[PDB]
């Protein structure tokens, strides 16, 4: 038995709201039947277009990086109950440190947000064979500030940083596996009841093309997508969360 | 007669340390004519290795986004002088304040720190006729935190949000436009000397065939590369700095 899947779109381009308009649209005119939450976190200054533009009953809006106590507080005072933390790719460009990242967690729950963590390791370390490593600490460090209802509020999404934007996408296995992994972590350490509960997305070069056979695995709860999520093949990135 | 001009790279790519290693050896064995500062501005995870294989005199590291007063620490005693903030883009991804900025680089600079801060406007803002407005607010907020010892430390760099990684790269009168209207408001509330010393670098989609013609603009420093920097041609970006 699986948890409700989530769907949730990356969004930065940065030459229009014309394109985004009519995304927008597509998606407010599509048909989603199983039961699915999708989320759409869209620049910071295109989100009060897109929430009283985007309509759908399955769709909610989320915001990124809100790196401030006054940032939380605005955010969630105008109407945001998301959040999606990219902490692999900040991480890996400028040393954010898990526990930094795992105070923002503790943070954005606290604030009333549902945060979608990003955890992840560099190409190197997946080289060297560190992903189960790199990947339960990064787990491990939000779990010491969290409480178990804490759990209720948190999505995590395994996006390696090799996989974002590269071409390089983890195959239905090779993300099971850490998925597998994540969620046994979370059993012995949390609860049985927390961990067969939570989302775990899987991030990084998702497509049309893939989405349908990474979630057939079981423990794959959804994705997280950049790229494909700004063209309306993200609608079968949808349609494959069943 | 125009300053120092400064050459700046800012890497981002993943898979990169054999690619990133192969810029270095190029970089170490270019010849460089005039007087130029060239920065490389590695990602944190790639820090160490380009302080062991970059040795150009006329090259130096800088951190992307030092955000903490333990990692600005860090960053100076690993030897690390100069760090960019991508302002531009937190403002317009994040919603990151302009009142945030300048508490990061009064604190960088307070810290002995070279800043480049990287300022600028959205499409929309750029579409709706704000940049002025948008830059010139930007500005201001900075200066605000700064005492007029502090300029020679400070780097700004116009960085229009939608010419980043989009390749619709600013024409040289829209350079030359807003980096004038940034040193104007400079000499005027600061001081003429301020002013004329102030290095001004425009970032967005440069690249070795238009770096020469943007340089030849009266109110143009240099430049801040993103794509460009990580290819052979950056070599052509820094002999145009004359």
């Amino acid at each position: 038995s699986k948890p409700q899947p989530i769907a949730a779109a990356n969004w930065k381009c940065n030459g229009s709201q014309q394109s985004l308009s009519e995304l927008i649209d597509l998606f407010n005119s599509t048909s989603i039947n199983h039961d699915v939450q999708c989320v759409v976190a869209p620049s910071f200054v295109h989100l009060a277009m897109t929430k009283e533009r985007l309509s759908h009953p399955k769709f909610v809006i989320a915001a990124q990086n809100a790196g401030n106590a006054d940032g939380l507080a605005s955010l969630k005072d105008f109407g945001v109950n998301w959040i999606v933390l990219g902490h692999s790719e900040r991480r890996a460009y400028y040393g954010e440190t898990n526990e930094i990242v795992a105070d923002k967690v503790a943070a954005a729950v606290a604030s009333g947000f549902m945060v979608i963590a990003c955890i992840g390791e560099t190409l190197q370390e997946r080289e060297s064979g560190r992903t189960a490593v790199v990947v339960l600490t990064q787990i491990a460090a939000i779990a010491k500030k969290l409480k178990k209802a804490d759990w209720a509020k948190v999505v995590i999404a395994y996006e390696p940083v090799w996989a974002i934007g590269t071409g390089k996408v983890a195959t239905p296995q090779q993300a099971q596996e850490t998925h597998a992994l994540i969620r046994s972590w979370v059993s012995s350490k949390i609860g049985a009841d927390v961990a067969g509960e939570l989302r775990i997305l899987y991030g990084g070069s998702v497509n049309g093309k893939n989405a349908r056979t990474l979630y057939q695995q079981r423990d794959v709860n959804g994705f997280l997508v950049g790229g494909a999520s700004l063209k309306p093949e993200f609608v079968d990135i949808i349609k494959a969360t069943q």
